[PDB]
């Protein structure tokens, strides 16, 4: 039996993980590069559920749903920074680090706000585990369909869809 809550904060371990991941690879690495595509495979993705499925079911608590959509912005905004930096550049590790910085202030900020739903939303246990199934089957497809994008069209159109 999952639920909606269960699915992002799973989902929230493995992007603080491939950050983690990141992080520790030497800069410009083969390995790094792989890893940060995969951290923006999984960002897309988990956006996509959240701002599709997650927050709707949250909206009757609107001022919480406008910070949060908020916060994504800023974490968007920050990658399009870093990603005029390339690793091969001196200001690089200053730049992931700001990067890294904004979206877990924004996944830590997001667990204190908004998992569990805040008390204006009247949402059961059993509409939890409906809605954590609904994200957890999208997130598949919305990976595959992220996938398809690096795959064939490149990691700018991937950047480009967020
Ligand atoms: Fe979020
Ligand atoms: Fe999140």
């Amino acid at each position: 039996m999952v639920n909606a809550y269960e699915v992002l904060k799973e989902h929230h371990v493995v992007i603080k993980g491939l950050g983690r991941k990141i992080s520790e690879a030497p800069v410009n690495s083969e390995e790094r590069h792989a890893l940060f595509d995969e951290l923006l495979i999984e960002l897309d993705i988990h956006f996509r559920i959240e701002d599709d499925l997650y927050y709707p079911a949250l909206s009757a608590a609107t001022k919480l749903i406008a910070v949060a959509h908020a916060e994504h912005r800023q974490v968007i905004d920050q990658l399009s920074v870093l990603l005029r930096t390339p690793q091969s550049e001196p200001g690089y590790e200053d730049e992931w680090n700001s990067f890294k910085t904004v979206l877990e202030a924004h996944a830590d900020e997001e667990e204190r706000d908004m998992i569990p739903a805040p008390p204006e939303v009247k949402i059961t246990d059993a509409e939890l585990e409906e809605l954590g199934e609904k994200m957890a089957a999208r997130m598949e497809q919305y990976r595959g369909s992220a996938l398809y994008k690096l795959r064939t069209k490149g990691r700018a159109a991937l950047v480009r869809s967020l």
